[PDB]
RNA sequence: AGUGCGACACCUGAUUCC
DNA sequence: GGAATCAGGTGTCGCACT
């Protein structure tokens, strides 16, 4: 039936040997079966896991704008980046970026890219389980898997 | 802040089986 | 590589008491 207006994408952050001696994160997009923009890259920079799943949902976002589209279904299984970009963000800004204990909230950088990257989109966040079997929870994951092995730069 | 709790992720190691 | 299981860790946030 029907046919809305949105356009769906699975996002996936990704780090190895995450909080251990040399951690590897990397960020996947999956748009569909064999869907040219798939993507699996490398993290640039700090490498955790908070910070590649919320920078897989940027990297959604970019080429979303990229291809004019603005009303985006995005499923992460992240509830820190959902919870942030749809909350915390709203009282980080109205109080200095400060944690629940009054200390710097760690990923600000990252969520102020991220919502200066929402500027414009009617964005849906949706939640898909860390484990889903879901070929596009589990694409994603390939992706970002395969993004982590790459060197930076 | 300290402590405790909650929550979703991301891991490391073993074992079974394909 | 994958279907699971068990141990143990960090990443990070909110919350409530002290
Ligand atoms: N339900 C308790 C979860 C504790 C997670 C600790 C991560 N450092
Ligand atoms: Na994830």
């Amino acid at each position: 039936s029907h046919m809305g207006d949105f356009v769906v994408v699975y996002t996936d952050g990704c780090c190895s040997s995450n909080g251990r001696r040399r951690p590897r994160a990397g960020i996947g997009v999956y748009w569909g079966p064999g869907h040219p923009l798939n993507v699996g890259i490398r993290l640039p920079g700090r490498q955790t896991n908070q910070r590649a799943e919320i920078h897989a949902a940027c990297k959604a976002i970019e080429q979303a704008k990229t291809q004019n589209i603005n009303k985006l279904v995005l499923y992460t299984n992240s509830m820190f980046t959902i919870n942030g970009i749809t909350n915390w963000v709203q009282g980080w800004k109205k109080n200095g970026w400060k944690t629940s204990a009054g200390k710097e909230v760690i990923n600000k950088e990252d969520f102020v890219a991220l919502e200066r990257l929402t500027q414009g989109m009617d964005i849906q966040w949706m939640h898909v389980p860390g484990h889903s079997g879901f070929i596009g929870n589990e694409e994603a994951d390939r992706l970002a898997r395969e993004g982590a092995k790459q060197s930076e730069d």
